[PDB]
């Protein structure tokens, strides 16, 4: 299952980086926030 | 690198699938169309 | 900015609670919704 | 429903956008191939 979350001030980024990370942590589990390769979507005009 | 098309104006996708798994067949490329883990995305209730 | 969490050890649900918990916490209420299905071209070779 | 493909053979990345867009346009409907905004992914370290 994967999980996808979207931020635009509301709520800060690197807040969110911290709790998902700590979530991990808290759970034993080791890991990063990795930048993704660049990626493209065929946009519609209209 | 990756590319996302995304359908729903009405096409068939079934026309699409079948013209792309086509398009490798011509490039020489076998392949299938699999499904992909769901994914869910935190929506804003707005 | 758009975030990406992969899962499947770890319960999931708990997971969607702490996060939609975090997010009620900053004032901003919503769900956990499905997106639409993806199906990827899969090469054989 | 939503359509992934990742390249890099011989299939070149630039004919297939433009045959896309072609399958597209001749369905009556225009539109171009966009970059996505950066994404994260939080990586597992085992």
């Amino acid at each position: 299952m994967q999980y996808k979350v979207i931020l635009n001030e509301a709520v800060d980024a690197a807040t969110f980086e911290k709790v998902v990370k700590q979530f991990f942590n808290d759970n034993g589990v080791d890991g990063e926030w990795t930048y993704d390769d660049a990626t493209k979507t065929f946009t519609v005009t209209e």
